[PDB]
């Protein structure tokens, strides 16, 4: 189906997805200089302490750790949003090589890789209902950068081998997301969506300011993943990102000076 090939890459989502070229679109590139500074935004609240990893699965795309979400365990709320909003998934985005890998860029610089939270709003009971609302979801977004390693992402890196190709999956319990965290939650947020098909647009984007580093080891074991399936022709899973969206009438938004 839609890939990130020549010949059905994000050049060609529209066709199957008019959504593509919507009003607002995601990634971005965040302009700091024309971000404006809003006084009235509250600080996020990240309350991670009771989070439940289940399992994680190499999709096709990309590999998602997921949670149980059937209660508020791990929920992000505060800053920009309006309610609390429930993780489900995490995933990452990332290059082939160092220079490139993030979804969105800031004032045009590129990282190596981009870690998306993804919650969503529990006023709206389910995943699916949430995805049918403007305000139906929230994506905490984190760069990374090729430097010291993060001792937090270990236990993700050593079980890829076993999520190798596409449709694999593996028990993933008792997993801290909170060892992916940069020190300060300083942010950029704006309207947005979901920047895989879909692409819906119900996403309310938070963007750290701060990247984590990550080790040139620990980002190599994300490039041997597989986009194909066991037994057919070994296709690299690299350069899973979508180029930057036309930001339109939207306004970037910054919690800090
Ligand atoms: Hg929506
Ligand atoms: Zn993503």
């Amino acid at each position: 189906h839609w890939g990130y090939g020549k010949h059905n890459g994000p050049e060609h989502w529209h066709k199957d997805f008019p959504i593509a070229k919507g009003e607002r679109q995601s990634p971005v590139d965040i302009d700091t200089h024309t971000a404006k500074y809003d006084p009235s935004l509250k600080p996020l609240s990240v309350s991670y302490d009771q989070a439940t990893s289940l399992r994680i699965l190499n999709n096709g795309h990309a590999f998602n750790v997921e949670f149980d979400d059937s209660q508020d365990k791990a929920v992000l709320k505060g800053g920009p949003l309006d309610g609390t909003y429930r993780l489900i998934n995490f995933h990452f985005h990332w290059g082939s090589l160092d220079g490139q890998g993030s979804e969105h860029t800031v004032d045009k610089k590129k990282y190596a890789a981009e870690l998306h939270l993804v919650h969503w709003n529990t006023k709206y009971g389910d995943f699916g209902k949430a995805v049918q609302q403007p305000d139906g979801l929230a994506v905490l977004g984190i760069f990374l950068k090729v430097g010291s390693a993060k001792p937090g992402l270990q236990k993700v890196v050593d079980v890829l081998d076993s999520i190798k190709t596409k449709g694999k999956s593996a028990d993933f319990t008792n997993f801290d997301p909170r060892g992916l965290l940069p020190e300060s939650l300083d942010y950029w947020t704006y309207p947005g969506s979901l920047t895989t098909p879909p692409l819906l647009e119900c996403v309310t984007w938070i963007v750290l300011k701060e990247p984590i580093s990550v080790s040139s080891e620990q980002v190599l074991k994300f490039r041997k993943l597989n986009f194909n399936g066991e037994g057919e022709p070994e296709e690299l899973m690299v350069d899973n990102w979508r180029p930057a969206q036309p930001l339109k009438n939207r306004q970037i938004k910054a919690s800090f000076k």
